[PDB]
């Protein structure tokens, strides 16, 4: 039973669109890649090729499909749905407790550390677009992450599976310094997942925003919103991250409340200009861990 | 919108180290379904990223359809969907046919004219193609006479080739890995001994010789290596041309022609353009 319904769009923009479709009576989500993101698509199968990549903290894999007749193809990726949407979209309206958001940041560091830690299968693998909107949130209030389609592997039995030559690929609001001011040693797997950490960063201060104490709680802003244009260029976030040095900043209320000081101390070890000073995934893991 | 997937797979019409390939039907019509074996997970890969790249339409090419992957509990089933060509493939269709000048013809250039859109980079398009395995079993024969070149796993744009059809560059690892026109020239090699195996089943005077495959007096049933070097290298051996084709012109010139795919210096073979030429001034 290989049939899909496609049922309502649920997201549109320069990389296709995603449809909320039912197969096997499940919901099923369908990505329609765009003409110009065909790499992302073969990229994403590549990854999803491996068995050992399932994890409750990533995105499952239904199937990939590339179709043509005549002159024009399409690009299609299913995988499984979540209703809740992205992590970027959860945080707009709702504010969270200790508990909500510790399960939500120490998920999404419990998946990047099964990306980054080879399994000997499974290779090393790095992200590169880490963001709120690339996590989608599920009914047990732990995150899955999503979209593998400028991801890089690496085996520490052989080498490394790298990138197109084009360096200036994530999303410019989440680029490392390295990447902004493109000095990033490319030949490198542990750059790769430096960028990652950076990245995670900037995802753990948007939740942290969003947990409520002491009666307060800040209103759901993007990373660098205070500091760059509304749709901010490559040159508009060099300009902030490299030239002005500049950071999220910490709301004083955080240094109140013992959860969001220890998360405060843990992004500011993700922000380093030196790539190779940055925690790791696993190091954050076991931090969150440790973390009530 | 319905987006039907189900294939329908009805028989098996092969089975290798490749996988499998099926007669399919989808939504009443027939395709070829290959699934591949974890053995040659790669080619389906390559050949996806190729179609990804250049969406090659073309007569005497295998008509792409689908590339598709799906997550079963415990592995990644591959697929790729084709065309389908009841007839099946011209080494199965050499076996008990024989040919005469206008369907020897018809086949050759057909093959030339695959081979040659495979090679030529097109601008504004395509980029040039070499396909690495040409041979008698990856070309299919159609209703109207004319054949198309299949597999496109090993193909290179700008698993190893069959051993009976290497080239003697690669048998002796002198081919020159940097330079595109190399794989183009070891094509042209396997194109010469596709162009023999047909030409053998060719009738003039009431004379066909039985099929064989390449170098069949010279080699064991299934050839190492080394014994295609030695043969191809060392001895500078070359597929037996029979004296009934120099009582035929048509086979005359095609004798004429193989002879100018086999040369040595991969630089002196004939170009897949030239080759059209050359084929379409016969008869
Ligand atoms: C994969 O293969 C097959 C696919 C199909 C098929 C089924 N639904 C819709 C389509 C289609 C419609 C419209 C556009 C275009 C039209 C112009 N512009 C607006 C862009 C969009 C593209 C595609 C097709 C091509 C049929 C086939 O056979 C009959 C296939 O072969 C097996
Ligand atoms: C990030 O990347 C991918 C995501 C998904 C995916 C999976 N489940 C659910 C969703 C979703 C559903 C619904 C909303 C709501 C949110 C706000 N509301 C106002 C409108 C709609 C948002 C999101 C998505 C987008 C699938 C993908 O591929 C098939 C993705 O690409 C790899
Ligand atoms: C995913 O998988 C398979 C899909 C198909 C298939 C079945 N129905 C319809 C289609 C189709 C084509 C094109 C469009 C749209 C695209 C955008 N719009 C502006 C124009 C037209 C829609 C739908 C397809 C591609 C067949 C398969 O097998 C033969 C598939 O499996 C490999
Ligand atoms: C070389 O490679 C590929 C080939 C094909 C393919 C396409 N049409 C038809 C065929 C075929 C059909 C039927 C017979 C036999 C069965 C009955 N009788 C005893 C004589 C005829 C043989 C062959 C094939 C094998 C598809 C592929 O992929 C989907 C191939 O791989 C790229």
């Amino acid at each position: 039973a290989r049939d899909i319904t496609l049922l309502e769009c649920v997201g549109k923009g320069r990389y296709g669109e995603v449809w909320r479709g039912s197969w096997q009576g499940e919901n099923v989500a369908v990505k329609i890649f765009s003409s110009r993101d065909e790499k992302s698509w073969f990229r994403e199968t590549e990854l999803y090729n491996t068995v050992m990549l399932r994890h409750e903290n990533i995105l499952g894999f239904i199937a990939s499909d590339m179709t043509s007749r005549h002159s024009s193809t399409q690009l299609w990726l299913i995988t499984h749905y979540h209703e809740m949407g992205s992590l970027y979209d959860y945080l707009q309206l709702t504010t969270l407790d200790t508990v909500s958001c510790l399960r939500i940041v120490l998920s999404i560091a419990s998946g990047l550390a099964h990306l980054h830690i080879e399994i000997f299968g499974k290779p090393a693998i790095a992200h590169r677009d880490l963001k709120s909107k690339n996590i989608l949130v599920k009914k047990n209030g732990q995150c899955c992450i999503a979209d593998l389609g400028l991801a890089v592997m690496h085996s520490q039995s052989t080498n490394q599976l790298d990138v197109g030559n084009n360096p200036r690929v994530g999303t410019k609001r989440y680029m490392a310094p390295e990447v902004l001011d493109e000095t990033i040693q490319v030949d490198c797997f542990d750059s790769y997942k430096r960028v990652d950490i950076w990245a995670f960063g900037l995802v753990l201060w948007e939740v942290a925003r969003r947990m409520v104490s002491n009666g307060i709680v800040e209103d759901y802003k993007p990373p660098f919103y205070d500091v760059v244009p509304n749709d901010p260029s490559f040159e508009d976030m060099r300009k902030v991250v490299c030239v002005d040095q500049q950071r999220p900043n910490i709301p004083n209320r955080w240094f109140s409340d013992p959860t969001l000081t220890s998360l405060a101390k843990l992004m500011k070890e993700c922000w380093y200009q030196n790539p190779s000073a940055r925690l790791t995934a696993l190091r954050i893991k076991k931090t969150l861990t440790k973390i009530d």
